[PDB]
């Protein structure tokens, strides 16, 4: 993609699991930012689920300069140009649209979006799309639904998110076609209050060394 | 909508059960809806499946005017236009396309179209829908499939139809982004040949109180 | 279709199974295709999946008469082109793209494309099509998944391709809205590649008579 200086491939290929989070006490992101960093997790998608969330984001690219940070849950061209303004180097949304492709790759932050149909993932590779979000990627119908999915697309990538937990993640991981997951677990909402990081650091390495081989 | 004068939202909101009927002897529709409407269910769904499925919506909302009468299978703008021009209030859609949306929001009675993934989802908000049908419900993965397809879309609420019945309509009822459900058995058959309006009375009577808490 | 003289539905007509080709080394083409008209199979989708694909459509074309290949794999009118060009009789494609629906519709040959949802199955429908290729069929929920998404569309017909092997084609080709299924079971790679060309024409033969009744 010319007009993006960061690839979504290399976002993707940064580690094995993207944290999806939801920060509801502005406060709180910056130091849980430190937290996952500290515990090997680098790769941050702040959801536009809270008030907070571009604040989060706008804090994190400045006082914490060794994540990348990203928005998640982007719904439309405007969204895309807030969390672009506030900082974003990446942006995930759940799904994808023609105004919101259009925007994105005439934009200079890469767009990873979530697809669960064949049709909905053609229309993506219209636009010269190949990493894309398999969401929700339990209900899509998992690891078989994705192996059928990218079955005739050699060429695709995704990062499944929807129902993954240490319990399956490696299944997905262990397919050609997938360079990461999305995950919720290495932030636990309770986990914020308080103000406990280790926690949150332990969590994150442990679901860096559970996703080896 | 600012050209629609009566909500999308107003329409689910009336009750928790939208019966979804499919009208064969155009006879019956008049006092099938008069029953239906003693039972305290008035928001009429008349599927465009049957040849007399026009006359019908245009016989009740003659003969029945307290009734909320709509069409149902609108598939494209030329039906949307025959039902508006025949007196449906509302028109619901199994699934969404563009030129059924655009016309829609041009037009002057709601659309409360179908989604079965986030992709569609996306694009009735596009056009600023906020109200949707999740369908064909069960098939698409039942309550799980729509917590998953929820999650990220706060403001969006749902009325999922396809396999729900007294069996699991509560199940779906309980979630924060169902306003109401669509279902096929208040108008049973053989109450019809019966001539028992009282039967499909008494089932919509059934249907709104088992809905409660 | 006005512009296309061989009807899609002809084209799903023909026999109840259409093999998926991935035809990898281009001299085994012409003699597979052989063999699977030997075995009474003549529907021929050939993948655009290899590099050789294009090349094989044109020799088996040319060679193999009483065969009807067609592509599959078809992504965007540029491949549709193409494969028209090489003497194709029809193309299919795993889902479908407004560019690709009026590239096809303002061409020579069918398109039966795939669909997963009622919305796509819907877009289809706007630019005219009643045949659409189910897939992947058993990730997307199988024979309920067809029936429920079927329901509404009483005048739509099916080939349902994506996990089908002798194990289930029976209780797809029972259904009165599919017409015919695809597989690749008829052409095991293996044999492609070393010549086993009895070994196809028996497969075929068994596909046949195991999809009668």
């Amino acid at each position: 993609m010319k007009n993006w200086k960061t690839s979504a491939e290399s976002i993707l290929t940064t580690g094995p699991v993207v944290p999806v989070i939801v920060v509801k006490k502005l406060e709180h992101a910056v130091p849980m930012a430190k937290a996952l960093v500290a515990g090997g997790v680098r790769v941050l998608e702040v959801t536009l689920r809270t008030e907070c969330a571009v604040d989060a984001i706008r804090a994190i690219a400045k006082e914490v300069p060794e994540a990348i940070v990203g928005a998640g849950t982007v719904l439309n061209p405007q969204q895309l140009a807030e969390v672009t303004e506030a900082g974003a180097q990446f942006a995930i949304s759940p799904g994808l649209t023609e105004p919101l492709l259009k925007a994105a790759t005439e934009g200079t932050i890469p767009l990873i979006p979530g697809i669960s149909t064949v049709s909905e993932l053609m229309l993506g590779m219209d636009y010269g799309l190949k990493e894309f979000k398999f969401f929700p990627a339990e209900a899509n119908g998992g690891v078989k639904a994705l192996q059928a999915i990218a079955g005739p697309f050699s060429q695709v990538r995704f990062c499944p998110t929807g129902g993954i937990s240490p319990a399956n993640y490696r299944d997905y991981l262990a397919l050609k076609s997938v360079l990461c997951i999305g995950g919720s677990w290495l932030v636990p909402a309770d986990a914020l209050e308080a103000g406990d990081y280790d926690r949150i650091t332990k969590l994150a390495r442990e679901a860096v060394e559970g996703a080896k081989l």
